[PDB]
């Protein structure tokens, strides 16, 4: 059985969070894919590079150890939905997280708790690509066990997320999320009158969640 330790995010993290970061969005991504091409692996390195230390020091995010071999195995990077860091990023990945905050932004400023520590953002969840179905499946129980526990602790009002991918989406309804949008990414409309989307069938959805605890 997958023997797994969360461990809070440390400074020395950095080039392992980013390899599973970029294993996990990178040709594997539901909303990148469309975007190809323009969008390489050095894009999502480039974003959390920018912001690891910023993430370190929030004190929010864990890496999962499987601890029978001390490898870690995912990462669960989270920020506080109202105190996240300002990126200016210059890839097509913009576009991207231009869409998370079209699906976040008006229901999280208008229909979530106000002020800080309130809204735990679990922003990005990532597992090692060499885990087989079952090591996936347990390490992604174990990381939602862990963002609600850290919740707790931390003592947000509840966790807030957009689920891209249908596991992702499917576990966050079985694990009694309220779903606060359910968006068609194929509708969405770029400044520039494209939908970088379109050619995703209609049934590829942007789930916004939220789940009190
Ligand atoms: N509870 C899961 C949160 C998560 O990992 N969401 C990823 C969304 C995303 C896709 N591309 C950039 N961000």
């Amino acid at each position: 059985m997958l023997k797994m330790e969360a461990v809070p995010l440390r400074l020395e993290h950095r080039q392992e969070v980013i390899d599973i970061i970029v294993a996990s969005f990178y040709n594997k991504a539901d909303l990148e894919q469309w975007l190809k091409p323009g969008v390489l692996r050095t894009d999502y390195s480039d974003i959390l590079n920018d912001i690891w230390n910023v993430l370190v020091e929030r004190d929010l995010s864990f890496v999962v150890y499987d601890t029978n071999t001390d490898r870690i195995i995912g990462t669960a990077l989270n920020f506080d939905a109202r105190n996240e860091p300002e990126v200016d990023i210059k890839s097509k990945l913009l576009i991207v997280f231009e869409f998370l905050e079209f699906c976040e932004g008006p229901i999280r400023d208008n229909y979530l708790p106000k002020g800080l520590n309130q809204i735990l953002h679990s922003f990005m969840m990532g597992t090692a690509e060499k885990l087989n179905p079952r090591e996936n499946i347990a390490c992604m129980h174990f990381m939602e066990h862990e963002v609600l526990r850290v919740a707790r602790e931390k003592q947000f009002a509840g966790i807030f997320t957009t689920n891209t991918s249908p596991l992702t989406q499917q576990l966050a309804d079985v694990y009694h999320y309220k779903t606060l949008l359910n968006f068609q990414v194929n509708e969405y409309v770029h400044s520039d009158g494209s939908r970088p989307f379109g050619d995703a069938p209609d049934e590829q959805r942007a789930i916004v969640h939220w789940k009190e605890v």
